C-alpha cells in the first residue's frame, strides 16, 4: 500500500542528558505507554521493504503535560513550557488570527455537538470560549485546540499519535487529540515543514525517540500520516466558515473539506513522502 508519510527531528538527547532531574518512574510510564500505543495499533504499526521502532520519552510537569512534552520534542528539554504558555495566550487574546482561530474553534465545536444534540447558547458559547483561554494564562489540564493553537506558536504542524478511544475490556469515551494540526492561520511560507511528533496515552503527552538512538546518533525517523487503516489522520480545526457565515444543509456541505483538499493542505505545510507500507 501507498501511503503518505513524513520524516521528522528526533529528540537532541544530548541536551537531555546535562539536566535531567528526578523522575524516578519515568521507565516504567514509558513502558506502559509504548505497550498501549502500540497494542492499540497506533505507534509503531507499519512495515515497509527498507527499520525503525519509535518509543515514547515521558516527561514530568502539570496535568497531560503538552507543553512539557512539546519542549522535550523540539529541543531536548522540557523547562521551556513556560515561554510556550504566555505565547499560546497572546496568539489567543490579542493575536492577528483570533477571529479565525475562534471561527475554526466554534464550527468544529459546533459539529461535535451536533452528533450528542447539545446545543449551546450565545453566552455559552463565549463562556466556552474564555474558559480555553484561562487554561493558557498564568495547572488544569490544556484540551485540544491548545494543541492547535500550539503549531501556530511553533509556526510548525504538530503529528499526534494516539488511540481514538477509552476503552473497558470496547469503547466509553472518545480520545481527541490522536492527528494532524497545521499552521493554517499561518502563510505556509512562513512557516517550518518538520513536524514536531509527540505521542499521547494514559491522560499525559510524550516525545517520541527511536530505538536505534540507544545505540548511536538517528537525526531523523518517519511517521505515518494515515491510520493503520490506510485512512488519512483527521485534520484538527482545517475547516474555516467566511466571516459572513451566520451561525443560524447546502450551506454547509459547502464548508466541508473533500480527501483532495485535504491533501492539498497538507502538501501546503508538510513534506509529504509515499512508501510502500503494510499494517501488522
Amino acid at each position: 500500500m501507498e501511503m503518505p508519510i513524513c520524516a521528522f527531528q528526533l529528540p537532541d538527547l544530548t541536551v537531555y542528558n546535562e539536566d535531567f532531574r528526578s523522575f524516578i518512574e519515568r521507565d516504567l510510564i514509558e513502558q506502559s505507554m509504548l505497550v498501549a500505543l502500540e497494542q492499540a495499533g497506533r505507534l509503531n504499526w507499519w512495515v515497509s521493504v527498507d527499520s525503525q521502532r519509535l518509543l515514547p520519552l515521558a516527561t514530568t510537569g502539570d496535568g497531560n503535560c503538552l507543553l512539557h512534552a512539546a519542549s522535550l520534542g523540539m529541543w531536548g528539554f522540557h523547562d521551556r513550557d513556560l515561554m510556550l504558555r504566555k505565547a499560546l495566550y497572546a496568539l489567543m487574546e490579542k493575536g492577528v488570527e483570533k477571529e479565525a482561530l475562534k471561527r475554526r474553534w466554534r464550527w468544529q465545536q459546533t459539529q461535535q455537538n451536533k452528533e450528542s444534540g447539545l446545543v449551546y447558547t450565545e453566552d455559552e458559547w463565549q463562556k466556552e470560549w474564555n474558559e480555553l483561554i484561562k487554561l493558557a494564562s498564568s495547572y488544569e489540564s490544556l484540551e485540544e485546540f491548545h494543541v492547535f493553537v500550539l503549531a501556530h506558536v511553533l509556526r510548525r504542524p504538530i503529528v499526534v499519535v494516539a488511540d481514538t478511544m477509552l476503552r473497558d475490556s470496547e469503547a466509553f469515551a472518545p480520545i481527541p487529540f490522536g492527528g494532524i494540526y497545521l499552521p493554517l492561520e499561518v502563510p505556509a511560507s512562513q512557516c517550518h515543514r518538520s513536524p514536531l511528533v509527540l505521542a499521547y496515552d494514559q491522560a499525559h503527552f510524550s516525545a517520541l525517540v527511536s530505538m536505534e538512538q540507544k545505540e548511536n546518533t538517528k537525526e531523523q525517523a518517519v511517521i505515518p500520516l494515515t491510520d493503520s487503516e490506510y485512512k488519512l489522520l483527521p485534520l484538527h480545526f482545517a475547516v474555516d466558515p467566511g466571516k459572513g457565515w451566520e451561525w443560524g444543509n447546502v450551506r454547509l456541505a459547502s464548508v466541508i473539506l473533500s480527501l483532495e483538499v485535504k491533501l492539498h493542505l497538507l502538501h501546503s505545510y508538510m513534506n509529504v513522502k509515499w512508501i510502500p507500507l503494510s499494517s501488522k
